[PDB]
């Protein structure tokens, strides 16, 4: 069973849009998702397809790139750094559920270096 999937809107949250978060969806989002290694961090992590029945039972802070989006867009976020955060667990989730070398590690790592270099430098 697959846990329900992170929220993309909460009517009690407070919404904004800055410069900056319109970068990360514009920018840094659009340009990871098109990226090689993008797919399998494209939607949550579908532990019955995948057979990984251990998945949820060890990710407790689940996050994807598409979940991301879909807050990008809805103006989810405060501030940036709230981005940045879920990209940083949606990274070190498979960094945690997976060992170095792991093909899909390499992955991560590979759009992990290209968020790095792309977040580098926001718009003021
Ligand atoms: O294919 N996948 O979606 C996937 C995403 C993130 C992960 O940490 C994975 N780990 C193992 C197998 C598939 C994974």
């Amino acid at each position: 069973m697959n846990p329900p999937p992170p929220e993309t809107s909460n009517p009690n949250k407070p919404k904004r849009q800055t410069n900056q978060l319109q970068y990360l969806l514009r920018v840094v989002l659009k340009t990871l998702w098109k990226h090689q290694f993008a797919w399998p961090f494209q939607q949550p992590v579908d532990a019955v397809k995948l057979n990984l029945p251990d998945y949820y039972k060890i990710i407790k802070t689940p996050m994807d790139m598409g979940t991301i989006k879909k807050r990008l867009e809805n103006n989810y976020y405060w501030n940036a750094q709230e981005c940045i955060q879920d990209f940083n667990t949606m990274f070190t989730n498979c960094y945690i559920y997976n060992k170095p070398g792991d093909d899909i590690v390499l992955m991560a790592e590979a759009l992990e270096k290209l968020f790095l270099q792309k977040i580098n430098e926001l718009p003021t």
